[PDB]
């Protein structure tokens, strides 16, 4: 059997084993089948059947309690405010510049009634009620990929300040020629794995990249096993890193690693990486 065969074979029973979906979504999920995968692996849909349009409904009883080219739509920028306001609103405790965040889920569940080029789609094509499902599944499923990592947008973001810390300790005990490096150039962790963490690698990826990453991280806990995708990615770079002589050359290409043609290939690659780097540094 095929990878998507096994996976539409996982997914056409009553009861999906949750488990052996997690397993086999490890190393990425068919294209054809991600959106209901995600809201399976998120949690946000349950596997066993011992709810989906109410919690559609949920959303929308949140907005009523209140009364890329693709992404230059109007339509879409105004979905992905409401989704952070309501996400917000919802989370007193805490985010802005995780705008960002919205965007791989969209993509995927708007794939689901596309068939090709979802990044020239005009949505005020789609019905109303395609579009609110897809809006409402949004903010469920990026709220289940936040209350994992809510330590991050609480006051003064503990989680990302401790996230950074935990980096830097890993890289200098990893690869100290490239954290002597970044200290020989005045280079602070902060100006560059502060929106590591933050945006969750997606502002130095492609959207494709991202989406195959996430795949991974929400068929694990992952809070823990992204500082060591942080560690593999900076890692991957090391020489171009070493050949920087001087804080601007330096810091432009730590805040733009050349990542533009990378696929699902490099990211698979990255994720073996960061496994093997996080059972080797497991007992430190």
């Amino acid at each position: 059997k095929t990878r998507l065969e096994k996976f539409r074979q996982l997914l056409s029973s009553q009861n999906t084993d949750l488990d052996e979906l997690r397993k086999c979504s490890w190393p990425g999920v068919p294209r054809e089948v991600r959106p209901i995968t995600w809201r399976l692996l998120s949690g946000y849909l349950p596997a066993n059947t011992e709810t989906l349009q109410r919690k559609r409904e949920e959303y929308f009883g949140f907005i009523e309690q209140y009364y890329i080219p693709l992404f230059q739509q109007p339509l879409v920028q105004e979905i992905f405010e409401r989704i952070l306001f309501i996400w917000a609103i919802r989370h007193p405790a805490s985010v802005q510049g995780i705008n960002d965040l919205v965007t791989p889920f969209f993509v995927v569940f708007l794939s689901e009634y596309v068939e090709e080029d979802v990044e020239n789609f005009d949505v005020t094509n789609l019905s109303q009620d395609m579009l609110r499902s897809i809006e409402a599944d949004s903010f469920w499923c990026m709220s289940k990929l936040l209350d994992g990592i809510q330590d991050n947008y609480t006051f003064a973001q503990p989680g990302i300040q401790k996230k950074v810390k935990a980096l830097e300790e890993l890289v200098s005990r990893i690869d100290e020629q490239v954290h002597n490096h970044f200290r020989r150039y005045e280079v602070e962790y902060l100006q560059f794995a502060f929106r590591w963490m933050n945006n969750l690698l997606m502002r130095e990826l492609p959207l494709r990249c991202t989406i195959r990453l996430w795949d991974t991280y929400q068929s694990e806990g992952f809070s823990h096993f992204h500082l060591y995708v942080c560690a593999a990615f900076l890692i991957k770079w090391r020489k171009e890193i070493l050949d920087e002589e001087d804080f601007q050359g330096l810091l432009m290409l730590l805040q733009n690693l050349p990542t533009i043609h990378w696929g699902n290939e490099e990211i698979g690659l990255l994720l073996a990486e960061a496994y093997r780097l996080k059972y080797m540094f497991a007992d430190a």
